[PDB]
């Protein structure tokens, strides 16, 4: 559907990468948080939701069911929390790591090409382009 | 044209908003930046232009022909640097503020409803459906 999302985090250098995937798309949002805590992923979605629809976020444990700022920044922004590979992502970070004194830099170097690029370098539409596609429609 | 934004910076509770309007849509993105430190400008920049197709940037003074780390996302991204009213965000964040403890979530809260409202309350599209229709085109 056109606002279904994936929440995940991953881990590099002792920190912690926030990634969201619009799952029709593959299209990729992610942020550097200073730790694992609620009010900078409550802030995230609420980001996230005032730029696409977000209609449905998938997460795989149940660390965003404990967050009372999650739980508001869902129903503010009138996002479904539901129970229920793309580190392709750190690959990229380490071609790019060393063009950026910061982490949060490369991360977003590494979301800017995710985006960006066709699938196996040619032809057809990009993560970017797919979500927009999805959207108009 | 699809790729032409305005960069502008704005002050409330004595700190800096930095506001991208997607000139053709009246789209939004913003974000809190601690001073108005060139770093922080690079990255946002790269954050918008990861997300959305940024070929032309207009600011209206100095400040941001100055900053060397700017200069390289302008580069690395290939953003146009060219020089040479949307401060009813402000009213929108007066409205919110006391449903938020952070000034940077007020933000987040007004650009989403700038972004997701129809002009004068009823009918046609929103900013946010106007840049990926735009877009989509
Ligand atoms: C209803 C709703 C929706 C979204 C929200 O995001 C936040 C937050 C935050 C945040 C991010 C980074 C750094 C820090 C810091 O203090 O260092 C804070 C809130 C909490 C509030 O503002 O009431 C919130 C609430
Ligand atoms: C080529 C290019 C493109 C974009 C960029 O963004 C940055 C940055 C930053 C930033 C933001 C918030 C907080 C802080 C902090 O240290 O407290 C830093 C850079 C600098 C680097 O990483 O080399 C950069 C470079």
């Amino acid at each position: 559907s056109p606002g279904i999302w994936q929440l995940d985090c991953t881990h590099l250098e002792g920190k912690v990468i926030l990634v969201a995937v619009h799952v029709a798309s593959g299209y990729i949002e992610a942020e550097v948080i200073p730790a694992e805590t609620g009010q900078e992923t409550a802030y995230f979605l609420l980001k996230l939701a005032g730029r696409w629809p977000v209609k449905t976020v998938h997460t795989d444990n149940g660390s965003n069911f404990t967050s009372t700022t999650v739980k508001a920044a869902c129903e503010w922004a009138g996002i479904k929390q539901e129970f229920g590979s793309n580190k392709e992502l750190k690959k990229i970070i380490g071609q790019v790591r060393d063009q950026a004194e910061h982490l949060k830099t490369a991360v977003q170097m590494a979301v800017f090409i995710h985006n960006k690029k066709r699938k196996g370098g040619i032809g057809g539409y990009s993560a970017g382009e797919r979500i927009v596609d999805i959207i108009a429609t």
